[PDB]
């Protein structure tokens, strides 16, 4: 039958200019030359599947030891990516609160390789780390070319080849993978990065759940219509992905968990409160 | 043994916010949370080839009853976009100062279909109008959905349907188009918009000219490294294009005309002071 738990971790608040989130939201007019942004502040989360098959995590956070002047993070990067966070908030914290240590990890998705999803990657030594083949590539290029800013954490990729991470990379065209009973991740390729991984659970309670991450910032990215982020690899991609999301949701009656919506996001019942069956 | 001139006629001014030409130009931080753009002024400019095959254009600019109360262009696209000319700059009188009659064009290169670029194609009833059959498609539908804001002017399509142009449309996979002896229509593709059209002009005595248009707003977006504009519609296709221009002007020894570059208009000798041999 399978009855999984399926839980929400709050791992802090970030920051940025609200321009990366929705490209161009208040452009400047005639009237107002020198138009201003806005500095919003939006969730850092994780989802832990407790399945009788093993346990599923969907993204791992930032690493603890990003920000600060002895951080993994570039000041440039923490500049303009402030993230905040209680200890409380920590993944490691977060997975002990749940009496899970990283070794009982079996699965992680990696929906990228961003500073905010791959961030604790290197605690899961005993998982199979499960990551989109070009996101791994690009990932590892930043590494070789020695890049110290930008969203790809020179130091974290630094720890995942020390630890000696196991991978399994979903090639470019491959099809979706059952990880478990009721658990699919969807490959949805390249758009707001070089590959997007996303999740597709099926509870026997609460029904259909796609975990989108990045690939849909917010409601107000998703619309319709669509609202596009600031800075975008591959925008048709990008495009296709958010609609594929959007049919895939009506046709299978699911709700769509989008990666950085506040408002969502203060509706999730969190891991300090109970899960979803 | 075909000795053409090749004139660069001034069709005017426009401003708008710095992010649609250089994407996130200057990101907001935690210590300038509320960062403010700027409204950035560049050219409106149109190619004139003087061919003993006959004449060819391209570009066409802004349409005269763009702006105003009583203007083709929607209000919001007058604040956002504001084309400022006199009456020299009309596209009709730089053609008349050459002695050029709008029936005297053979050939119109529609780069795109924007309002800064496709503005004026209603004139040109006696030549054949070049486009890609994307940008075409894109522009038609937009006309067909009745959109009335945008980078596609309504009003102006509706006007080339009256005016009976002759289309021919390039291809998505044609091969570049030997418009004349010297002249070569290239087929940019997807990128800044839905379907880009470039010129590459080979002068006797200037030699090799790439028109690239808004493939590449300015010297800025050229780098190396690119530095994409703000809203793209293919974003890996822009890199390419821009990345296939530079090739291309490297192997054949050719300058690269840039559409909007404020600095290398000002370089140019416009039709008021001569022209390229
Ligand atoms: C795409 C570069 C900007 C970036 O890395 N943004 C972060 C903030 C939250 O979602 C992200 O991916
Ligand atoms: C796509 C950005 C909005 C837009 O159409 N801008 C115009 C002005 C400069 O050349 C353009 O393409
Ligand atoms: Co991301
Ligand atoms: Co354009
Ligand atoms: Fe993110
Ligand atoms: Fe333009």
């Amino acid at each position: 039958k399978a009855r999984p738990k399926l839980y929400v971790m709050d791992n802090g608040r970030m920051r940025m200019d609200k321009n990366w989130m929705i490209a161009m939201h208040n452009p400047a007019t005639i009237h107002n030359p020198n138009a201003q942004t806005e500095f919003v502040e939006f969730p850092i989360y994780t989802v832990l599947i407790d399945h009788p098959e093993g346990k599923i995590l969907f993204d791992t956070s930032c690493n603890p030891n990003s920000m600060g002047p002895q951080g993994r993070w570039a000041e440039s990067t923490q500049q303009m990516f402030p993230w905040t966070a209680t200890e409380e908030c920590y993944l490691h914290n977060r997975l002990e609160q749940l009496k899970v240590r990283p070794e009982d990890i079996r699965y992680v998705v990696a929906s990228h390789l961003h500073l905010d999803h791959a961030g604790c990657l290197e605690m899961f030594t005993n998982a199979t780390i499960i990551v989109h083949e070009d996101e791994f590539n690009g990932a590892l290029q930043c590494y070789a070319r020695n890049q110290k800013e930008g969203a790809y954490i020179w130091a974290d990729i630094d720890a995942w080849i020390k630890n000696n991470l196991q991978w399994r990379t979903v090639k470019r065209h491959e099809d979706n993978i059952l990880l478990a009973e009721g658990v699919k991740v969807l490959n949805f390729g390249s758009g707001h990065a070089w590959g997007m991984l996303g999740l597709h659970v099926e509870l026997p309670e609460t029904g259909g759940i796609i975990l989108a991450s990045d690939a849909i910032y917010t409601a107000e990215s998703y619309g319709p219509p669509i609202k596009p982020p600031g800075i975008i690899y591959d925008s048709l991609g990008y495009m296709n992905t958010v609609e594929r999301i959007r049919r895939i949701a009506q046709e299978t009656k699911s709700q769509v968990w989008f990666g950085h919506d506040a408002e969502q996001f203060k509706k999730f019942r969190k891991s300090t409160e109970g899960y979803y069956e």
